[PDB]
């Protein structure tokens, strides 16, 4: 391990150099560029400062202590260096949490409003984060959980001092931010796919001829049934995916009610033959229920969306649910299950939301849909059309910034995943897990987390076009001089 000592010194030498130069460039680039001068990027400046703190005083002492093979400085120099390392690591994960919340609210704001998301309170949330990070690192001085570790030649937070302090540090300052951020970028990725998936040039009301009342009367006549509140279902027949079984059980509940005579049902799909029989059974017993097992054209489905009054989406698990959004394009008021994706698309103003897997509540939701006059429906169709219109509005946008900030988080998660995992293993039995954990695994977990501090500016340049432009802009301005001929 003689060479392993010099190699460890190189990793830090690289980190210190790239951090000091790189994160200083990030601070300048945001102030210099008008494109990067937005309020939502105050967190980026705050995260870069957190990265700079460790390369100025803690890391340099750790670098000497590799060569010295011990702590040749005081106890205050150990307690303070461990403290600034805390504010940095804890500050970095909460700043990344801030950006993840900021960017999720940004897509939601651009959907509901024509004006861009201002990020007006960005400076206040940064100060709140630093008051939170200080409140978590500060009690480690009095408890005495900060001490030198010879293996990693540094003064850090010892995971073997108090297991209660480590479990709280792993849950509240790693597992808690991780969940918040993974959920945020999950909801962003769905909304970007919904923007991608919609086609306002195909699913357009223009393609339809006469009035909705005339087109509904025409569609119902061809199916052999008179005028009424027409409901539609479209999707494969399955016991626990698209929930055709929930709809079928609900029609039976409604068949006895005097309100059923004023209803019309057009079920479309194919799957489980038992469900296919159940549907055809009600088609016989009731003349207001029509089943289509055949595959209908995208052109005809578009005409159906434009003619029917409602579209029932009783799906158990629907992640995107473009069908709900496609129906809204042609004024079909959706009645859908409160599932992830459908919860995003359907507003309380646009459609009716119901609990997934309940035929009772769906029957009452279909009843609520029936207890609505021609005047009430016309505004609901308008809102449905306006909501689908806002999704296509975001199509020309450059979603490249969301990828960079996601890569920033992804890399942070890789660097600190072993350190927080070892911290849980050590928390089980501190006396037993000290030799049970391999030395290479302990050293690698710590130095990965150290290298992370210089990673963020390298990522900004290789992915964000505006950052790469301003890096060369500042570099050339200080290299080249001014002279007169
Ligand atoms: C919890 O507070 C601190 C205070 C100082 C630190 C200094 C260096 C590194 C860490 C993270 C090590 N925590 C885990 C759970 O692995 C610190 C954490």
């Amino acid at each position: 391990p003689s060479w392993l000592a010099s190699a460890l010194a190189c990793v830090l030498i690289f980190t210190i150099v790239v951090d000091i130069l790189g994160n200083l460039l990030v601070i300048l680039s945001v102030y210099r560029n008008k494109k990067l001068r937005n309020a939502g990027n105050i967190f980026v400046v705050s995260l870069a400062v957190a990265n700079l703190v460790v390369a100025i005083y803690p890391y340099p002492l750790v670098l000497m202590s590799i060569f010295n093979n011990g702590w040749n400085f005081g106890y205050l120099h150990c307690q303070v260096s461990a403290f600034l390392m805390g504010l940095s690591v804890i500050g970095s994960i909460w700043n990344i949490t801030g950006i993840a919340i900021d960017r999720y609210l940004y897509i939601c704001h651009s959907l509901k409003y024509d004006k861009l998301y201002s990020s007006k309170n960005s400076l206040c949330y940064v100060l709140l984060i630093w008051l939170l990070t200080l409140a978590a690192v500060l009690p480690n001085l009095r408890a005495g959980t900060l001490q030198y570790d010879p293996r990693i030649y540094s003064c850090t937070f010892a995971q073997s001092v108090s297991s209660a302090y480590t479990i709280a540090v792993v849950v509240f300052h790693f597992l808690v931010p991780m969940i918040i951020v993974i959920f945020c970028y999950l909801r962003i990725w769905i909304l970007v796919l919904q923007v991608r998936g919609i086609d306002c040039s195909f699913w357009n009301e223009s393609y339809l001829t006469g009035s909705r009342d005339e087109r509904k009367k025409s569609l119902l006549s061809k199916f052999g049934m008179d005028e009424g509140v027409t409901f539609m279902f479209i999707g494969r027949f399955d016991r626990g995916q698209k929930g055709v079984d929930v709809l079928l059980k609900a029609i039976e509940i409604l068949s006895s009610k005097k309100e059923f005579q004023e209803m019309r049902f057009i079920i479309i799909g194919k799957g489980d033959p038992e469900l296919e029989g159940w549907a055809r059974s009600l088609e016989e017993k009731h003349g207001n229920v029509k089943v289509i097992t055949e595959m209908l054209s995208r052109e005809f489905v578009r005409e159906l969306y434009g003619s029917v009054d409602f579209v029932i989406i009783p799906s158990y698990f629907e992640p995107f649910g473009l069908v709900a959004l496609e129906a809204m394009c042609l004024g079909a008021i959706p009645i859908a299950s409160a599932v992830g994706g459908l919860r995003d698309i359907i507003t309380n103003e646009t459609g009716i939301l119901v609990k997934a897997g309940d035929p009772g509540e769906l029957a009452n939701a279909i009843l609520k849909a029936l207890e609505l006059s021609r005047s009430d429906l016309s505004k609901f169709r308008e809102n449905c059309k306006k909501r689908a219109m806002s999704f296509s509005k975001l199509k020309p946008q450059d979603f490249r910034n969301f990828v960079t900030m996601f890569v920033v988080f992804v890399l942070f998660a890789i660097c600190f995943a072993p350190l927080n995992f070892i911290g849980l293993a050590v928390a089980s039995d501190p006396a037993s897990m000290v030799p049970r954990i391999p030395e290479w695994l302990f050293v690698a977990s710590y130095y990965m987390a150290y290298f992370n501090s210089c990673l963020n500016p390298i990522i900004y340049g290789l992915l964000d076009q505006n950052f790469r432009k301003e890096y060369r802009r500042i570099i050339v301005s200080l290299c080249t001089a001014r002279v007169f001929f």
